[PDB]
């Protein structure tokens, strides 16, 4: 069972800032019991409550005023959900996530890792599947912005891991395509460099969904503007936090920043 | 096997007249041993050259100039398939089938039937999936136009079987869905009554699939005028001929006119 403590005080609980407010009521966490079994997941804040949500692994810190995502081991997870499954292939919605993070001593996090994939994801595009119940759904997500330790030879970057096509391509509704060329690494998935991570130093991630296209934008430049009509049936929504990929370690992620925005015309 | 003869010249050959010509060049024959296991199809013109493909399921009636298909046997089917697999959710693309159809003694041909179905479907669209290789097919039809001898003590109508969502509801890809309220033929259909059959005459058809929508015209008259933006992700085709869903007799059509069109513009 994930508890709930601010520790006598020390930790600030993230629906007391108003900065994160917004986001807050438009989402749920979904975080894993570090100690509990593979892969587990829990929910809070069905309903967008915040009110009396925080632990060692979800607070803000008082003196930064930083959202602080950790979590240990490998495969677990520890995110907001934004509540809304949002078409991605009509002109007058968009859809935008907006963050400032700062992934605190990664390498650290991964001394003891013997994961061959060693990534930090922080922010995310799923799909929840054709229907708000998620029928059809695809079990890879359209977007992960990652932390990798090394992407052959480049060291501590950042990525977007775009998934290029609509193909399931692992489990049990896989099998028909996992050998064919749609699912091969290099064409399922295109990937886009982000940036070297700096250190002692926020990021700022601005990633908008809608109109066909998924665009980023880091540190206010234009860095991905990639078109996925093939995406168009799949319903879709952002999560932040972290999700680990690597072993035997524990991940911290600080947002300065962490808002949600959709922007529905006509 | 199928083979394929004129019959001494009694037979025309479809790739003779002219007024079916294009639409032969632009599709492949799929058709059946008459006298071989339920479900068995050959292919034939893959290229969309028909020149001898003629036989006396497939022909031309030399006094009517009528395109004759006909087919014997339950799940046995004798249709052209045209190639293109066309986007349907486009504004500025638009596929046209028209045909001017008679069915020839349908209550003759199930004289003998203990089908609980008792159907001949003679045009239908279908979706390839995906992609063109048939990626995530869905195993229904988006539409089967159909002479039907009893819907509810509706007798001999002409309807057209809507497939009302995108999805999987049969077959081992079906399972999870299966027995879902999205699956149930009440939701997962829409059924349009295109009128009564009428005896000794041909009936006009024309169905343009694009632009998010699937119109049907009977006569001229515009009696489906359906939304079809939850099929956006399937490619989609035409078929015309005979599809039995009946048992243990012969049915029979014929084509005053048979006709695509694709209307791409920008
Ligand atoms: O397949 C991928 O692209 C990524 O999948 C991730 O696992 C998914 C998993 O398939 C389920 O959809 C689950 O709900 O979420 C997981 C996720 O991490 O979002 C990871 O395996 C990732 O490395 C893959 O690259």
């Amino acid at each position: 069972n994930v508890q709930f403590s601010n520790q006598d005080g020390a930790l600030g609980e993230p629906a007391n800032y108003t900065q994160f407010q917004h986001v807050l009521t438009e989402s749920e966490l979904q975080i894993s019991d570090a100690e509990g079994k593979k892969g587990n997941k829990e929910y809070f804040a069905l309903d967008g409550n915040f009110t009396g949500i925080v632990n060692q692994y979800f607070y803000v810190d008082k003196k930064s005023e930083a959202l602080v995502f950790k979590m240990k081991n490998d495969h677990l997870r520890n995110e907001v959900r934004v509540h809304k499954n949002f078409r991605t292939d009509l002109p007058n919605k968009l859809y935008t996530l907006s963050a400032e993070v700062e992934i605190i001593d990664p390498v650290a996090s991964m001394k003891n890792s013997n994961s061959k994939q060693n990534e930090i994801t922080f922010l995310q595009v799923a799909n929840k599947g054709l229907d708000n119940q998620g029928t059809h759904n695809v079990p890879h997500p359209l977007l992960r912005v990652v932390w990798k330790e090394d992407a052959n030879s480049v060291k501590g970057h950042f990525w977007a891991m775009v998934k290029n096509n609509a193909v399931i391509c692992k489990g049990s509704f896989g099998k028909k395509n996992k050998d064919k060329e749609m699912c091969k690494a290099d064409v399922a998935y295109k990937k886009y460099d982000l940036g070297k991570a700096p250190l002692n130093k926020a990021t700022a991630f601005d990633i908008t969904v809608g109109n066909k296209q998924l665009i980023i934008d880091v540190d206010g430049k234009r860095l991905v503007e990639h078109d996925i009509d093939y995406w168009r049936h799949l319903l879709s929504y952002f999560k932040a936090g972290v999700a680990n990929q690597f072993t035997n370690g524990m991940s911290e992620a600080h947002f300065n920043k962490l808002e949600y925005k959709a922007l529905e015309t006509k």
